C-alpha cells in the first residue's frame, strides 16, 4: 500500500488527480449537482519517472480495489471482459492499463471500445492509462467519452531529486557526514528510477567490508559504477554538455525580451519541463492572425539556433526541431496573407535578424548564463528582478 | 425530444424553419393551392454553432419521426437505399445526413441522387444536411430540384451567449452573487459548444470542496482552465486583439459616409454576422455597370485595411481577403469599360484615395472606436442617430 508520501517531484500532477480522489471516496456528492466526470485518463512521460506509482497512490488515498493488467502480455478479448466484469461487482473501484500503445490484434481494441461505453460512471468507476508514445495512439481512444484528459509526468530537478533519496533512505543507517542535498547537485538528468538503484548501490559497498553504517564515500563511488561498464544503466549531463545547454535556453529568452510583441518570459531550466519541450504534439492558437506578431514569433523560436552557430559554431538536435517548426508556420503564412522560394526566403530573413540580436546584447548573454550554470532554475520572482538590472 | 426553447442566439434561422413545420404538419393545406416546397434544404456554419440541434428542434416541434446517418461513417449503397425507404412508409417524416461534404465513393453519391428524384414532395417528405465546408460540394448536388435553399447560423453575440448560459443552469443550484450578465460580457468568440463545457468545469470545482452551490468565483477561474494547458478547448478574443478588430470594422463604415456613390450602413459589431463575412461565396450583383459607382465601390471595400496601415503600420487575413477580392473586380472593369499592367494601377489609385480619407477624417474614426468597444455591437436607431453628431 503507498500514498502521496511516496512520490517526490510531482506536485502538478498531484494536484490534477486530487479530483479523482474526493469522487472515488463519495460519488453522490457530485450526483446530486450535475458533475459531470471524464470515463478515462491518460498520463504521459518518459520511462522511469513513476506513472504506474502515481496510479496506485491514488487507490491508496481512498480505499478502494486495483484491477490492473499489461499490455505487453498480449484468448485477449476474453481477458478484456473479465476484468470489466470484476470492476462492476465492486462499485468504486479502478482500472489500470500499462503499455496501451502496445495493445491499442484488432478483436482485442474492439472489445476494449465496446467495454468503455458499457458501463456507468455513476457507479464510481474510472480507467486510467499510461504511456510514453502518445503520437501513435489509435485516434479512436482519444474521441469524447473515452479518454478525454491527459497528465504530463516530468522528469526531476534539483530539490524533487533530493526528495526522492530521502524517501528511499529512512529505513537505512547512515553515517554523520552523509549530505544528501550534494548527491542530489551530482545526478542532474537522473529520474526517480536511477536514484532508487543508486542507493542500493551504496548499501552494498558497505556491506561487503563488513560495515554497518553507509558513509559519505560509498555514494560517490556508486555514481561511477552505474554509468559505466559491461553494466550501465544511467546517463547524467556532462559539465561540457552543460555549458552548450545553457547557451541554448538562454537565446529564446534574450531575443524574446527585445522583439515588441514578444511573450513574457517566467521560467528558465536546464531539465526540460512542458509536454512541448519533451517532444510531444498531444493531437492539439490565436483567434487573430496578423502579419507583425507572426514574424515577432518567428524570430524567437530561432533565438536558441542562433545563440549555438555565433558562440560555438555547432548544432543540436533540438535546434534541429525548432526549425522544421518554423518551416511549418511560414508556409501557412503564405496561404493565408497572400511557393516553395517563398517559404524559404522567410525563415531566411527571420535567422538573420536574431543573429543580429545576438551579436549586439552578447554581454548580457554572458551573465544570464553564469547565473544558470549554478543555480540550474530561475524562478519567476528572482527572474524578473535579474532582468532588470541587464537591458 | 427537443424545441426551439432549447436554442439561444439563432433567431433569424429559426424564422425561416417555421414555413417547414407547418408544412410537416399538414401538408395538404400547401397542395390545395398548388405550393410547392424545396426538396433539400443546407445549414452552413462554423463548428459547434448547433447546426444539428437545430434539425433535432424542428422534428420535436411537429411531432414527426427523425432518420438520420453521418457522412463520417463511410455497402454504402444499401445504407442509403434502407434510409429512404423507412421514410417513405412513414409519410411526413425528415431524413438528416451530417457531414454531407465527407460523402459528396462513387457508388455512395449515385445512390443518393437517384433517391432525391425517386420519392414525392406531396407526401409530407423533406431531406436536410449540415456542413461547414460549402465550397467543396459537388455542383450535381446544388442543381434545381436537389438542394436549392440554403440558411446560413452564425456565432453568438453578447445577449445571445447570456441566453444559452440560462439555458443550461436552470437544473443547477446557483449561489446568489452569481451574475451571468457579467460571465457573458468576458467570453466574446465563445460559441454554444464552447458555452455548454464550461458550466460543467464551474460545477467540478464546487464538488471537488464539498459544497452544494456554484458561486461566482468557481466561473471566473474556469474560464482560465478551458483557455490554457495540455487540456485546452476554447478561443477567446484578448483586449488587445480587440482594438485591431474595432479599427478595421470603423474603417469601412467611414469610408462608405464619405463617397458619394456608398451604401448605407445599418450594423457595426465586432463578432461576424454575414456569409461574406464567415469567407463563404456559397457558389454565387447590379443591372448597370457604371464607371463612378464602381470606382466608389472599391475604395470603401480598401477602408478596412487603410486604417490598419495609418494606426499600426500593420495587416491582418481579412486585408488580405478585400485586397484579393478588389483585383478580381478591378480585372472585370478593364474587359467591359475599354493588361495585368492596367489593372495593378487601378487597385493602387483606389488605395490611396482611401488613405487621404482615414487622414482627414481622423478624430471621428478614434470616436467610433471608443464606443465600440464598450457596447461590441451598434444597431440602427442608435448608429442613425450617432452618425449624425459626428460628420
Ligand atoms: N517520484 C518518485 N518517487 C519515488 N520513487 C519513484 C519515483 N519515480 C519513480 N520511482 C521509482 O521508480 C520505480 C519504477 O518506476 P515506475 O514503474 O513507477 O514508473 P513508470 O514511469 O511507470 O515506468 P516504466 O515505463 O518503466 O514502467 C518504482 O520502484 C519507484 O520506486
Ligand atoms: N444555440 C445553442 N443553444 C444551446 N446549446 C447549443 C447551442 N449551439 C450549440 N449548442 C450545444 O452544442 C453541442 C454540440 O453542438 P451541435 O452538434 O448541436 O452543433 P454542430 O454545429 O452540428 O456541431 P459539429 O460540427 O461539432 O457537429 C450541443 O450539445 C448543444 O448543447
Ligand atoms: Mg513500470
Ligand atoms: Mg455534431
Ligand atoms: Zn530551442
Ligand atoms: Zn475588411
Amino acid at each position: 500500500r503507498v500514498t502521496f508520501k511516496d512520490v517526490g517531484g510531482a506536485e502538478e500532477a498531484i494536484e490534477e488527480l486530487k479530483e479523482v480522489v474526493e469522487f472515488l471516496k463519495d460519488p453522490s456528492k457530485f450526483n446530486r449537482i450535475g458533475a459531470r466526470m471524464p470515463k478515462g485518463i491518460l498520463l504521459v512521460g518518459p520511462p522511469g519517472t513513476g506513472k504506474t506509482l502515481l496510479a496506485r497512490a491514488v487507490a491508496g488515498e481512498a480505499n478502494v480495489p486495483f484491477f490492473h493488467i499489461s499490455g505487453s502480455d498480449f484468448v485477449g478479448a476474453a481477458r478484456v471482459r473479465d476484468l470489466f466484469a470484476q470492476a462492476k461487482a465492486h462499485a468504486p473501484s479502478i482500472v489500470f492499463i500499462d503499455e496501451i500503445d502496445a495493445v491499442g490484434r484488432e478483436q482485442t481494441l474492439n472489445q476494449l471500445l465496446v467495454e468503455m461505453d458499457g458501463f456507468d460512471s455513476k457507479e464510481g468507476i474510472i480507467v486510467m492509462a499510461a504511456t510514453n508514445r502518445p503520437d501513435i495512439l489509435d485516434p479512436a481512444l482519444l474521441r469524447p467519452g473515452r479518454f478525454d484528459k491527459k497528465i504530463v509526468v516530468d522528469p526531476p530537478d534539483m530539490l524533487g531529486r533530493k526528495k526522492i533519496l530521502e524517501i528511499h533512505t529512512r529505513n537505512k543507517p547512515l553515517a554523520e557526514d552523509v549530505n544528501l542535498e550534494i548527491i542530489a547537485k551530482r545526478t542532474p538528468g537522473f529520474v526517480g528510477a536511477d536514484l532508487e538503484n543508486l542507493v542500493n548501490e551504496a548499501a552494498l559497498l558497505a556491506a561487503r567490508e563488513g560495515r554497518d553504517k553507509i558513509t559519505m564515500k560509498d555514494f560517490e563511488e556508486a555514481i561511477d559504477r552505474v554509468i559505466a561498464g559491461p553494466a550501465r544503466k544511467s546517463l547524467l549531463i556532462s559539465p561540457a554538455e552543460k555549458r552548450i545547454i545553457a547557451y541554448h535556453e538562454a537565446g529564446h529568452a534574450v531575443v524574446s525580451t527585445v522583439v515588441p510583441n514578444g511573450e513574457p518570459v517566467h521560467r528558465i531550466s536546464i531539465i526540460p519541463r512542458g509536454y512541448k519541450a519533451l517532444g510531444y504534439t498531444l493531437h492539439l492558437d490565436k483567434y487573430l492572425v496578423s502579419r507583425n506578431e507572426l514574424l515577432d514569433k518567428l524570430t524567437a523560436l530561432l533565438g536558441g539556433r542562433a545563440a549555438e552557430e555565433v558562440v560555438f559554431g555547432d548544432v543540436t538536435s533540438g535546434a534541429a526541431n525548432d526549425i522544421e517548426r518554423a518551416t511549418e508556420i511560414a508556409r501557412n503564412m503564405v496561404s493565408q496573407l497572400g511557393i516553395d522560394e517563398e517559404v524559404k526566403k522567410i525563415v531566411t530573413n527571420s535567422y538573420e535578424r536574431a543573429k543580429e540580436i545576438i551579436r549586439k546584447y552578447r554581454k548580457q548573454l554572458d551573465n544570464i548564463v553564469e547565473i544558470l550554470l549554478e543555480k540550474e532554475t530561475i524562478e519567476g520572482d528572482e527572474l524578473r528582478r535579474i532582468l532588470s538590472e541587464e537591458f
